[PDB]
């Protein structure tokens, strides 16, 4: 009895349901992570998620080692390395964590169907969710909730969360791992330089991966629970939930207890919540990333405009509250939820109409935290293009963040070219006189641009269109 646990979200040896059950009654137990180096620089995924996640399996490897095992990294596509691996290692047992996202969904029954075809046990466990998400979707009649006020009301009827024990010495029992003294040039974890990338310019990760850091931050963000709140937080969690390092179940637990010790409302689940919503919403819908032939999506004539849309995405606006965000993200790939409202309304709904999708495109390569389903319901949400509840506030880009650091602190940490000008410009440096960006160093227009739009007239333009396509719909 040869078991095999393929890795994919659910990184990490707590609350590892799919890993437990394939470990009880296997001889044999060996942990596997497929990629492919060479479609790494053409699938969208940036650096430093490739970065988090190679530092993900260092982290399950090293794991891994204390309980005598090891992690095998496999280069190439699930769908021709798993036969191989069937015959090379009489696998017997196949274990996965469940993906509810439609394109792994897919992937998954293409693999299941090989799994069974050649005589192999496939063991599929939910827990990169906190309900079975199907179960709600019956709650509900057969169809995915479209408002955040439904799913509530389905999640308040359902029965309470139950967890899984870790994989300890007592849980693995008397299951081995073949292991060969070649196997570090084997299947070793890969390098950014394999994938293709340079790290030459890298500095240390603002958000190190992995199942230890992650349960190392969970403590200390227990124990804890503006300018300052823009900056990468020690105790943020975002990430780990993402890719699986923390189980947002056990983070569930961990929150309901404290709240008990410290006093149960859903203000400190709400950010659960609106993860497992858009899971949901997602799961039965393979154009949920799409405008058209989405059948959730609203319609709406986005404008088309490649040069616009790469000057917000390289954080060349010309707003330097805008361009240190998206400076921020590029960098680090996380920023604050109020941040990401700042540059989103400006893309869509605020300033240059430009559709969500393209950026829900830029932000799945950089953001750290926003799977397929979050990113595209997120987006979205923000561009009234689904889920709507309420019209928004646009932003301003000049005065929202003014008013979050009157010095610009965070503007000068992410954008050092402006740091020479005055907290009265450094908002809005082109307001600042010839004088004043001679003495700064930094021209604007050639050291830094001019602002790529006229907020005032285009914001305005743009509530107005918003509100037309919203009367439109009340006619029909
Ligand atoms: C703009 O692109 C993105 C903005 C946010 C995300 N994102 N990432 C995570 C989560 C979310 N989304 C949210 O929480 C909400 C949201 C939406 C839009 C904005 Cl602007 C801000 C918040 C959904 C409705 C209210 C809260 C929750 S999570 O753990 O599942 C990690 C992704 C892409």
């Amino acid at each position: 009895v040869n078991a095999v646990h393929w890795f994919r979200k659910g990184l990490r040896l707590h609350d590892n349901p799919a890993l437990k059950e394939c470990i009880q009654g296997a001889d044999t137990i060996r942990c596997v992570y497929i990629l492919d180096p060479w479609f790494a620089g053409s699938s969208n995924v940036g650096i430093n998620r490739w970065r988090f996640l190679l530092q993900c399996l260092e982290d399950l490897d090293a794991n891994l080692r204390k309980l005598n095992s090891r992690l095998f990294v496999i280069r190439g596509q699930p769908a021709d390395v798993f036969p191989r691996l069937f015959k090379e290692w009489n696998i017997t047992k196949l274990s996965i964590e469940y993906d509810s996202e439609p394109f792994g969904k897919e992937r998954d029954a293409a693999i299941k169907k090989l799994a069974t075809e050649a005589g192999v046990e496939v063991i599929v466990r939910i827990s990169h969710t906190l309900y079975d998400l199907d179960k709600i979707i019956e709650l509900n009649g057969g169809q995915p909730p479209l408002t955040y006020k439904r799913f509530q009301t389905l999640v308040s009827k359902m029965e309470p969360l139950e967890p899984a024990d870790t994989i300890t010495s007592d849980v693995i029992g008397k299951c081995m791992t073949p292991l060969s003294d070649d196997h570090d040039e084997k299947y070793g974890v890969p390098s950014l330089e394999e994938l293709g990338f340079d790290t030459d310019g890298l500095s240390s990760a603002v958000w190190p991966g992995g199942e230890t850091e992650a349960l190392t931050r969970l403590e200390r963000h227990l124990e804890r629970k503006n300018a300052n709140s823009l900056l990468a937080s020690p105790t943020g969690l975002s990430p780990y939930l993402r890719f699986g390092c923390l189980s947002c179940r056990l983070f569930y637990f961990k929150l309901t207890d404290l709240y008990k010790k410290v006093k149960p409302p859903l203000s400190l689940y709400g950010q659960l919540l609106w993860r497992e919503f858009f899971y949901t919403a997602a799961t039965n819908n393979p154009r949920f990333d799409k405008m058209e032939g989405n059948p959730i999506c609203v319609q709406i004539p986005w404008d088309k405009n490649p040069e616009a849309l790469a000057k917000w995405a390289e954080g060349r606006t010309g707003f330097p509250w805008i361009d240190a965000i998206m400076t921020q993200l590029r960098q680090e790939g996380w920023i604050h939820h109020l941040a990401r409202h700042a540059v989103a309304c400006f893309l869509t709904r605020g300033d240059l109409w430009i559709s969500w999708e393209e950026g829900m495109k830029v932000f799945e390569e950089l953001l750290l935290d926003a799977d397929w389903s979050i990113n595209a319901g997120s987006w979205m949400w923000l561009s009234c293009s689904s889920f709507f509840q309420q019209f928004f506030h646009c932003y301003c880009p000049v005065g929202f963040g003014r008013r979050t650091d009157p010095n610009g602190d965070y503007i000068r940490r992410y954008l050092p070219v402006l740091r020479g000008f005055p907290a009265k410009y450094i908002y809005d440096p082109w307001n600042a006189p010839e004088g004043i960006q001679k003495v700064a160093k930094c021209l604007i227009g050639v050291n830094y641009p001019k602002p790529m739009v006229n907020h005032a007239e285009a914001s305005r333009l743009n509530i107005e269109r918003m509100k037309q396509i919203y009367q439109q719909l009340s006619r029909y």
